[PDB]
DNA sequence: CGTCCAGTCTAC
DNA sequence: TAGACCTGGACGG
């Protein structure tokens, strides 16, 4: 996921787990090379929040939960294939690498971090990855100033479609989003980042870095395969017939119309 | 069958 | 940076 997927997952966790109570340990799959989660509680609630391409779960024990314990936070990055699912306890998906189990009475469910390709990671702190800029979805004003007040940075030397994946500055922006955003303004992908942003020191590029991911979040769907049909209709550029497409210098495909721009490999 | 396609993260 | 890290779906002999 990119920002909208992390945001929708955080919403899913909060809605699904709102009236659930978990107990037991946090079971990690043998196959997963991420950390064991050292947390056991007779009774705990799960909640989520998102910031850019990161999701923080908090495990919060109830009054009286044994053993006595402070709440524990985990931060996930999803990679290419990461998702949350709430399934029956006996019918865990293939590639569920982290499971939290409901306590009884009522049906015995499992909240699972499911990650086919195992690119997703998690950490025992609750701290956002330092270096990551403000969330384009929830911290717009901070994200926007953080760009304009650092155009001198060597990252803005690169073409605009490469800078747009720099998570120090576009925390939440992924491959489909850079395609869709530039297509709305018809900005050539291999225009020089500093030149495109100096030109605004009309929704502009930084406004669309907020508003376009927001359009995806308001669509809902995406696991939270039917409300993928809507999303695939929503795309105007990325992967769409009669669209130009090159590799950026890190070998990532950028979709666009017409003029590729001055720095085009 | 077979090949190619879909965000970090860390060590050269 | 450039390569590694993984699985499954899509498309082609």
């Amino acid at each position: 996921g990119q920002g909208p997927e992390l945001h929708l997952a955080s919403q899913f966790v909060n809605e699904a787990c709102r009236a659930l109570v978990f107990g037991g340990c946090v079971e990690k799959s043998s196959v997963s090379r991420n950390p064991e989660v050292p947390f056991e509680s007779s009774a705990y609630r799960i909640s989520a929040s998102a910031r850019g391409k990161e999701l923080r779960l908090i495990l919060s024990p109830l009054p009286g939960a044994q053993p006595q314990q402070e709440p524990l936070a985990l931060v996930f990055r999803f990679g290419m294939s990461g998702s949350f699912q709430l399934v029956p306890r006996e019918e865990l998906p293939r590639h569920a690498h982290l499971r939290f189990y409901t306590a009884p009475p009522g049906p015995r469910l499992a909240l699972c971090f499911v990650d086919i390709r195992r690119f997703g990671r998690w950490d025992l702190g609750g701290k956002w990855q330092p270096g990551r800029g403000p969330c384009v979805l929830q911290e717009y004003q901070q994200f926007r100033e953080n760009v304009l007040r650092n155009l001198a940075d060597k990252a803005f030397d690169r073409p605009i479609c490469e800078a747009l994946l720099d998570q120090r500055f576009f925390n939440g922006i992924g491959n489909y989003l850079r395609a869709e955003i530039l297509y709305r303004l018809k900005i050539p992908p291999f225009e020089k980042a500093r030149s495109v942003l100096e030109a605004l020191q009309n929704p502009d590029l930084l406004e669309l870095c907020h508003s376009v991911p927001k359009e995806v979040v308001q669509l809902g769907g995406k696991g939270y395969e039917e409300d993928f049909a809507a999303f695939r209709a929503w795309l105007r550029c990325y992967g769409m017939p009669g669209m130009s497409s090159l590799q950026d210098r890190h070998g990532r495909t950028i979709w666009f119309q017409g003029d590729p721009g001055p720095l085009a490999p």
